[PDB]
Formats: structure tokens, C-alpha cells, sequence
């Protein structure tokens, strides 16, 4: 009897890129790039497992505009800039984004404690900063290979500054290979998301908001985004089939989004395997266990993913001990292993990039000691997305509705229902109704609404600059 463990890598970044000027307003897919795009699929490399990733279309497009050296980043060119021609306002946005990270564990350099004590920089604190800035977001193979800059700490030169820029993009330019390399191996299945992350049951069926949260107010709908739902998903399977060759057979619906109506457009698409959450699951059937394979309708299969392991990775293990960490997460998959007879599907779906810079070590030593004891554990088999879709050794059932909700608190209050982001629904809608050109599908993506009215932190103006640039754009 084996417990079968799916790993699901969900990545994704929002289009920064300002449709006029095209310029990346802010440098978070570099970012994560450099840290964990490259380096999440290539711990296979080192460990004999499987894990599965997903990648936003809108993701890839923004990789491959920095992987041909096309991405006219803002943050990354006061970077990379000799310190002597930096800006005013680049050696602000420099600190100011410091600052927004100084507490995180990656950037834990005590130069960097120093610097932000000091009144004024000279040319030598700057190019520190830059190149302090630049390392905070090594990932596990260039943490590797520049170990001896890395323990420098200090004392940076131009030189060394351009090199590790340099090992970045070659990190970037690899990035697609090594998916397509898993994938070509059987390490891991590949799956995508509609195009620019929507809200797929939103824009179907506005209404369906209410089987959750009945006294929410949401703006008129005076417009239909039902064809853009088929659009958002029809053009992320050509770009999968660009990048594999392939159309893609499994989707991550974004936010773990799903209803009836969301379903139904997934099959009529061709797509014959997704995941949701474990509290959609308990929302739509009275008694459910998360570790069967379901069939929305004989469909489309479903697997629920489990919710606590999934949270474990995402928010709580950051704070524990990383031996320890792993002994828990190895301890409860015992647990559900012992308690049932059949052999239970175990799927753990979380974003791949965004919970390890707060881990020690960017969740290196925590990976590593988890995929090494999950690789000894012989009751354990970790699956492709492919193997669990086809595994006939596995307990199965048909569920025939779901109660639309996401991953969070299984509603739709993340994205619409206030004030504020009701506004961007509302300029969303009269935008829709002038729209000439596919922007209007940019501005569909769920991040705009995820990051208005909400609390104010650094740069969150640029989000909402992006967002009305697109809704701008698209009616022209
Ligand atoms: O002050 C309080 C505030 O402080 C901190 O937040 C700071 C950050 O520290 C700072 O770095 C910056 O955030 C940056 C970020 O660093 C950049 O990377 C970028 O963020 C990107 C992100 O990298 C992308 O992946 C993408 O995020 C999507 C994501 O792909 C998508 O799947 C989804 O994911 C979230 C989901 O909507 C949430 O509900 C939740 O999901 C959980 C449920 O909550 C939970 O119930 C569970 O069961 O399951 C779910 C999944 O595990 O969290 C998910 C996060 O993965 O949505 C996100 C967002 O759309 O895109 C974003 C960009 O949109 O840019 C940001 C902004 O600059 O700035 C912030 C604020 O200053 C602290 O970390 C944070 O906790 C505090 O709120």
C-alpha cells in the first residue's frame, strides 16, 4: 500500500510591463526568476521525484521578453548603473525597495543593517546596495557557483556587480529548456492557467459570488466577459503549445477558482484535468474525502488538494526549524497513509516562488531535506500530474455540482465586494463595452483587484498605474 504525494508548483506574475512606454514598472518577475522559476524545477535535477509545475502564459511571455534582453526594466537599470549615474530618484527607489524587503531572511547581510543606518552614501555604500539587492535573490544553483561573492558581504565592484547580472540572465535564458526538460523526462508534468489569471467564474457568471457570501454588493454587470473567459483560455492553450509543442491536458484554475459553469468551459476547451481546493470540496458535498480522484460529471477529473499540507509549506513552515518541519510533514503523511485501507491521492498545490524568502536560506536546507527523505520513503510515490490523472490503483467518485468559490475561504471576497474593488469592476465594465483590442484581457487578470483597497504599502500605486494603463490601452 503506497500513499501517492502530487507536488503542483503554481507560478505566476502579472503583466508589469507599462503598454506605452514598455517599461517594466516594477522587477518582480527578474526576481523571482533569478531566485526560484529556474531553481524550483531544477532541485529534479539532484532528486530523484516527481513534481509538476504550472506557468501562466502571462508569466512566460515576460520570461522570454527578459530571456532575448527585450525588457526595459526600471528598477533593474538603477541597478545595474554605475552608482555615479544614478538618479535621485533611482538612489530613492533603491532605498525605498530595500526597505520594503530589509526584514525578510534572504536579505539578511549585516552590510545591509549598515547602510540603511547611515545618513548619506558615497559611490562604494551604493554599489554595495546594488549588488547586495542583486544576491538577496540568488537562487540554489548560483548560490552554488558564487558562493565566494556571497560571503564577501561587502565591498562589491562594478565588475563583480555586471558578473552576477551576467550569471542571472544566463539563469533566465535556461528557464523554458529546463521545463521543457522535466517534462520531456517524466520528471514532472507541466500545466498553464488561462491566459492572464482571471477570475474564470467571474467572468462567466458574475452572480455565482453569491452561493458564498449572499450579502455582498457587486457593481451592474452591464456587459457580458463570457466570450474572454473562452479567449483567456483558448490563448493560453496556443502559448503552451508554442513553448511544448503540445496543447496542455491539465489547468491550474487561478486562485484555485471553480463553479459549474467554470468546469463546463474547461471541458468544452479539451482540458481533462484540474485541481481546486479542499474547501470547495466541503462547501459542495456533504461528506468528501480529499484523497480520491473525482469526475465533475465523467467531465473532467478534479483532485482537491489538501489544504493543510498545502498551508504547512506556504505560510507556517517558514517559522519552524527546518529538520523539524519535515519531520511533521512526513509525520502526517504516516498519519493519513495508516488511515485508510485504499491508497490515497495526496495533492499539495501552492505557489512555487513567493513563501521561500522567508524561510532561512530561501527554504534551501527545507527542500533539500524534504526531497531527500521523501525520496527514501518507499511507502511514498510522488506522481506527474499524468500518473495521477491515469493511476487505475486509486479510489475514484463522481460529483455532479461544486459551490463556486477560491482558495480563499472558498469565496470570492479577495477580488470583489468593496468599495475599492468594486471601482475596478466598475471601470473594468464600461471599458469592456469600448474595448478594440486584447488589453482588455490584461486588465482581467486577478491581481489588480487582489491588490486595490487594500492597504497601502510601497509600490502598490504601481498596480494600480498598470491596471488603468491596459483598461486605457485596450480602447484604443
Ligand atoms: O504589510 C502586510 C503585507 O506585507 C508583506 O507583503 C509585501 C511583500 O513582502 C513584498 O515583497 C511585496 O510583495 C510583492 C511580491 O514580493 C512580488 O513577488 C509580487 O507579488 C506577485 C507574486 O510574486 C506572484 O506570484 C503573484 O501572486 C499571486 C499568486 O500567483 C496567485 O496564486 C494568488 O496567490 C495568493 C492568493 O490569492 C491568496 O488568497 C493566498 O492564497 C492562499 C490562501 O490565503 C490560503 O487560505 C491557502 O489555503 O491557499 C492559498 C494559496 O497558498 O496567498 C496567495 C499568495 O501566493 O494571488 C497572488 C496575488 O495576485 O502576483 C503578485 C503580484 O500581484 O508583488 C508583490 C507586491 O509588490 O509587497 C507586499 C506588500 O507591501 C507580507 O508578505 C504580506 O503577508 C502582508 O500582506
Amino acid at each position: 500500500k503506497k500513499l501517492f504525494l502530487v507536488f503542483w508548483w503554481h507560478m505566476h506574475q502579472p503583466l508589469y510591463r507599462e503598454p506605452y512606454t514598455g517599461e517594466y514598472l516594477l522587477p518582480w518577475t527578474f526576481f523571482h526568476a533569478v531566485k526560484d522559476y529556474y531553481d524550483m524545477p531544477a532541485y529534479l535535477k539532484d532528486f530523484e521525484i516527481k513534481l509538476n509545475f504550472n506557468l501562466t502564459p502571462v508569466l512566460i511571455d515576460q520570461i522570454q521578453e527578459y530571456a532575448q534582453g527585450k525588457a526595459k526594466d526600471v528598477f533593474l537599470e538603477a541597478i545595474r548603473k554605475d552608482p555615479d549615474d544614478l538618479e535621485k530618484e533611482e538612489v530613492e527607489k533603491l532605498i525605498e525597495f530595500t526597505k520594503l524587503n530589509y526584514e525578510k531572511p534572504i536579505y539578511r547581510f549585516e552590510r545591509i543593517r549598515e547602510l540603511m543606518n547611515k545618513e548619506k552614501l558615497n559611490r562604494e555604500e551604493l554599489l554595495d546596495l546594488q549588488t547586495l539587492n542583486l544576491l538577496a535573490w540568488c537562487g540554489r544553483t548560483l548560490r552554488k557557483d558564487l558562493k565566494d561573492l556571497l560571503n564577501k558581504g561587502r565591498n562589491y565592484t562594478q565588475e563583480e556587480k555586471e558578473y552576477v547580472l551576467n550569471k542571472y540572465f544566463e539563469i533566465i535564458k535556461k528557464t523554458l529548456s529546463i521545463y521543457r526538460e522535466i517534462k520531456e523526462e517524466g520528471k514532472g508534468s507541466v500545466s498553464t492557467s488561462p491566459y492572464y489569471h482571471p477570475l474564470i467564474p467571474i467572468l462567466l457568471n458574475p452572480n455565482c459570488v453569491y452561493e458564498t457570501t449572499p450579502n455582498v454588493k457587486i457593481p451592474d454587470f452591464a456587459v457580458s466577459f463570457r466570450e474572454d473567459a473562452s479567449k483567456h483560455v483558448e490563448l493560453a492553450k496556443e502559448k503552451y503549445f508554442e513553448i511544448f509543442g503540445e496543447h496542455p491536458v491539465y489547468m491550474w484554475p487561478p486562485e484555485a477558482s471553480v463553479s459549474n459553469e467554470a468546469l463546463e468551459l474547461y471541458y468544452e476547451k479539451g482540458i481533462n484535468m484540474l485541481a481546486t481546493d479542499e474547501v470547495i470540496l466541503k462547501n459542495s458535498v456533504e461528506r468528501a474525502s480529499p484523497y480520491l480522484r473525482y469526475y465533475f460529471r465523467e467531465l473532467i477529473s478534479v483532485f482537491f488538494r489538501d489544504k493543510t499540507l498545502s498551508d504547512l509549506i506556504g505560510f507556517s513552515y517558514h517559522a519552524w526549524n527546518a529538520e523539524d518541519a519535515v519531520r511533521d510533514f512526513i509525520g502526517r503523511l504516516k498519519k493519513i497513509h495508516e488511515s485508510v485501507d485504499f491508497q490515497p491521492v495526496v495533492f499539495v498545490v501552492l505557489n512555487g516562488e513567493n513563501c521561500w524568502e522567508y524561510y532561512e536560506e530561501n527554504g534551501i536546507p527545507f527542500l533539500e531535506k524534504l526531497y531527500s527523505t521523501l525520496e527514501k520513503e518507499e511507502w511514498i510515490e510522488t506522481l506527474t500530474l499524468e500518473e495521477a490523472m491515469r493511476k487505475e490503483d486509486v479510489k475514484t467518485e463522481v460529483i455532479e455540482s461544486v459551490k463556486a468559490g477560491t482558495w480563499f475561504d472558498g469565496n470570492f471576497l479577495k477580488w470583489i465586494g468593496n468599495k475599492e474593488k468594486n471601482e475596478y469592476w466598475k471601470i473594468l465594465i464600461e471599458a469592456k463595452k469600448k474595448a478594440k483590442n486584447d488589453y482588455i484581457l490584461v486588465a482581467e487578470g486577478s491581481d489588480w483587484f487582489w491588490w486595490q483597497g487594500e492597504e497601502k504599502a510601497p509600490f502598490v500605486e504601481v498596480f494600480d498605474k498598470l491596471f488603468r494603463s491596459f483598461v486605457r490601452r485596450a480602447q484604443e
